[PDB]
């Protein structure tokens, strides 16, 4: 059901915020961490390993919505769902994790792309394809039935 | 202490003659384990071969401890990984007092599986310093790298 506009609304902004992504990253970093302060302590400043995981968040996010346009479903590569369940189980992230994080996401885009580009549309295309990247990643920090 | 040449000697021995019923072997084994835990059940009854194939793992990994921590100071990633193991048993949600039950039920049927005149402290000490051993290669991989 995920639209080409929908797509596109994640899309165009992506390439707007990956301008200045090391900042971007930053942002999101410290915004997590200001909601959640106790998830400082899974890691372990320009810490360029926080930056390499802002965005990956941010990319495979737009990719999650790429295969939500095309599949109907987030279609990413098994082995790397596999892994990406496995690392973050490993490190304890849990639901509200997850959701802080995609709370964050969407005040950062907001923070950072032009007022002019924000809108209710956006929030949502963001919020979706985020919500079903997680979910997937989720299945496999669970077992399989 | 120090797993060294008389230490793998007993598990291997052991092993050896254990082998030859290894099938009721790992039914009775894990039959202790869901006697003593029975909520262990549900992160997986006599007649289950996936409950056998699993029970095998556990003698045969241990064994193969045995053989890796003479031969090179430690446990190895052979027939499948460290952080492949760790990975499933930390998505099946498997703690420490699981780990330790299983290894006490593993004690209690060798000691049960084998003839009197085998069994000794140093036979149980063995068995129980290889699995000691393999369970913490394994958990190191359920967390991250210290
Ligand atoms: C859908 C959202 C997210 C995506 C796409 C994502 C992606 C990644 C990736 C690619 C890795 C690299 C490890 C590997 O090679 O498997 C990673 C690591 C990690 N993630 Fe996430 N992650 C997400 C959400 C989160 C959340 C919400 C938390 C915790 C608040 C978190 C905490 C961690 C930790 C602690 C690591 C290990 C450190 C590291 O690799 O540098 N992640 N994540
Ligand atoms: C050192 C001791 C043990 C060894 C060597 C071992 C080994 C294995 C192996 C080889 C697998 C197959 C999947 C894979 O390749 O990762 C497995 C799966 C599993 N193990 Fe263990 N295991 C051990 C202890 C335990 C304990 C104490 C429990 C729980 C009482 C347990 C619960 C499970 C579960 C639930 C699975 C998944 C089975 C399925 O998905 O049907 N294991 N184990």
């Amino acid at each position: 059901v995920f639209g080409e506009e929908q797509e596109a609304l994640v899309l165009k902004s992506w390439a707007v915020m990956k301008k200045d992504a090391a900042n971007l990253g930053l942002r999101f970093f410290l915004k997590v961490f200001e909601i959640a302060p106790s998830a400082k302590q899974m890691f372990s400043e320009k810490n360029p390993k926080l930056k390499t995981h802002a965005m990956s968040v941010f990319v495979m996010t737009c990719e999650a919505a790429a295969q939500l346009r095309k599949a109907g479903k987030v279609t990413v590569r098994e082995t790397t769902l596999k892994r990406l369940g496995a690392t973050h189980l490993r490190y304890g992230v849990a639901d509200g994790h997850f959701e802080v994080t995609g709370f964050a996401l969407l005040e950062t885009i907001k923070e950072a792309l032009p007022a002019d580009m924000w809108s209710l549309e956006m929030k949502k295309a963001w919020a979706e394809a985020y919500s079903q990247l997680v979910a997937a990643i989720k299945r496999e920090m669970k077992p399989d039935a």
